[PDB]
């Protein structure tokens, strides 16, 4: 198309439709509750990545908006896949450690909280307060991380869980960053690197995390 | 009003109206868990209905989408409708078969991601990607058909859940097909007929299948 | 800034932010599975409230509606305050009581209209129309009035239940008339008093609520 970052968002949609197959097939056939909990949770997550990766190639999931006195393109549609993905994915790493009701509100709360101020932030039409709820969103972000850390171990999950927190911490730290360089925020990095760089975190951190999860039977029970 | 459409918003407004108002009375003095569960899902689905109804009659909501060179009306607020109605009706099913969280999570995530599509391709302004979007969403009805049949029985409740399956089976799949003939799709059937069917579809739907379903004793327990 | 409610807006945002402080220093430290529940529910409250103050004290959270040959300010962001608040006040309430799942879907599920149909209200063009949205609203609300009452006693909380059902009872019937009375509705109480009364409601019900419930030991277990 005529947007140069149509490449980033047709192979991050081609990506996340092929996982989604991937997972789909994968968990056919299982029977176990627990393991259908984990094949549900993350075959969800890049099928709800796909069509929003689809929304943004077609030009639905990308809207104008004025700041710094010019049109600036951003692309909304982020924040509905991450609104639903993200919270899906803590609930992966929260079901393996057992956690308790609350823990899991509170993550899911906290998450809410930083997509929904993330996006506040991306419509932002003053270009200061852009900021403003950038840091929000980080400090939810933050306590997620906390959380994930200090807030919840048995051993059929523990080494499992450790390595998809790590990749998760890890992942999901970089988004803030992005954002804050991108077309978003300061503008440093153009649209179409900001694209490409979403879409390689996007792919690890859900088709990438999938399969380390979907590979370990800490979600099988015999 | 000075739409042809109005006289069946007016009738699936009354319908509804009527029908949450009916399984509110039946629920009153019900004291088993399992059955309160049953009515709260069952009578909410029909008020919300209700609502949705209510804000098309009112013009509230209807919105002109530019496609094919003309402005084109769209009920936007049948999709919020469904967003709500459609997961609550496969909690009905699912709870009566008593299915595993895990299906519940792929029935649930599958019906976002159909009514989610639906809406995209109903807004879509490009003519010809309205029907990639709705093959998306069909696709994912088929999955949610697929799983009402392969992906679940305690003969309190077999026969039941068989005849609900059935109705909803054959309901749903009707759905696509309005639309795809209708005011959002090729524009073969006007948007009074297309309303007039979606009317139908809407209250068999919902205050009919809660008819059987409230009138089965599948949701008591002595 | 330039609207003379933005003091209210203001000292809501402070208040919202200090009492999210307080809460989550408050939960530090808490191990119990059912207290973790209250102290999540209980902070997250506030949490989402200070996000929505902050953005109609920044001028996001607001927009102009036409109705009676006029532009009209409508903080639209409460109503995504309450979409998730009050559901989140009233399972506070449901899960001290150890509501049945049924109940608390009603609960939930009738709170969604209220607060659906009051912004619908909020931004209908047609004037008479928005009073039809404020019955309806009002109606969902008297029926979790009514649940609250003859719906649901163990005595580790009964007592606490009793006093946090009244405060809520009163609170919130209090904003039906302050919306019929103020910019939403008939307009006789200007914006900023109109703000003013909204955060006094919102403070109390949160803020105040929230201290009632996480200072008794209704939510701990030895
Ligand atoms: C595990 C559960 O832990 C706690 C139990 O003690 C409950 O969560 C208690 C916390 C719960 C979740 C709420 C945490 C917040 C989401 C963290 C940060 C949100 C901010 C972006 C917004 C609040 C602004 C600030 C000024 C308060
Ligand atoms: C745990 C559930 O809490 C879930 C609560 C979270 C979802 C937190 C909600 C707070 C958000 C900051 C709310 C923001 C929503 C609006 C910005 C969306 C409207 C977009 C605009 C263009 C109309
Ligand atoms: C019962 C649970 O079954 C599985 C356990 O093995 C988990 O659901 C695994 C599946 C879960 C639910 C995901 C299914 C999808 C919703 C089905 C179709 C969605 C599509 C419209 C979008 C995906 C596009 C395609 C190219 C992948
Ligand atoms: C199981 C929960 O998953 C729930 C996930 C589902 C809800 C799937 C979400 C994917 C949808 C395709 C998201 C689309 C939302 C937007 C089109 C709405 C914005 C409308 C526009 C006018 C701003
Ligand atoms: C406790 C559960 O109680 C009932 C079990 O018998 C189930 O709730 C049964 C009720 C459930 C919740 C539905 C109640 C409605 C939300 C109450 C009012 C909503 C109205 C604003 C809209 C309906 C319009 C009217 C004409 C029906
Ligand atoms: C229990 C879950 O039910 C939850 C169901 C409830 C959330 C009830 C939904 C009915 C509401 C009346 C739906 C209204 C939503 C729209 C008015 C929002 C769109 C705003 C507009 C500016 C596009
Ligand atoms: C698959 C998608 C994932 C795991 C997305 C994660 C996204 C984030 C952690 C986004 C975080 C943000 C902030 C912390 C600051 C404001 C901007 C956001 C929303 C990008
Ligand atoms: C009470 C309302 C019900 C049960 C509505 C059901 C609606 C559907 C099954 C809609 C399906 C659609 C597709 C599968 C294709 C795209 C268009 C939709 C959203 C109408
Ligand atoms: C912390 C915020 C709380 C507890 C807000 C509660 C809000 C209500 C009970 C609002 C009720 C309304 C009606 C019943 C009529 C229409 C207008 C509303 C949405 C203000």
């Amino acid at each position: 198309t005529g947007r140069p970052e149509w490449i980033w968002l047709a192979l991050g949609t081609a990506l996340m439709g092929l996982g989604t197959l991937y997972f789909l097939v994968k968990g056919m056939g299982v029977s176990d509750p627990d393991a259908k909990k984990f094949y549900a949770i993350t075959t969800l997550v890049p099928a709800i990545a796909f069509t929003m990766y689809l929304s943004m190639l077609l030009g639905y999931g990308l809207t104008m908006v004025p700041f710094g006195g010019e049109q600036n393109p951003i692309y909304w549609a982020r924040y509905a896949d991450w609104l639903f993905t993200t919270p899906l994915l803590l609930l992966d790493l929260a079901l393996l450690v057992d956690a308790d009701q609350g823990t899991i509100l509170a993550l899911v709360g906290a998450d809410g909280i930083m997509i929904g101020t993330g996006l506040v932030g991306a419509l932002t039409k003053v270009y200061s307060y852009r900021f403003v709820w950038w840091a929000i969103s980080t400090a939810a972000m933050l306590y997620i991380l906390y959380v994930l850390f200090f807030g919840f171990m048995r051993p059929e999950v523990a080494s499992t869980f450790k390595v998809l927190r790590n990749v998760t911490v890890v992942l999901w730290s970089a988004y803030p960053v992005v954002w804050l360089i991108g077309s978003e925020g300061a503008g440093i990095v153009p649209l179409n690197i900001e694209t490409l760089l979403f879409m390689v975190l996007d792919v690890s951190a859900k088709v990438g995390f999938g399969l380390i999860l979907l590979r370990s039977r800490a979600i099988f029970g015999e």
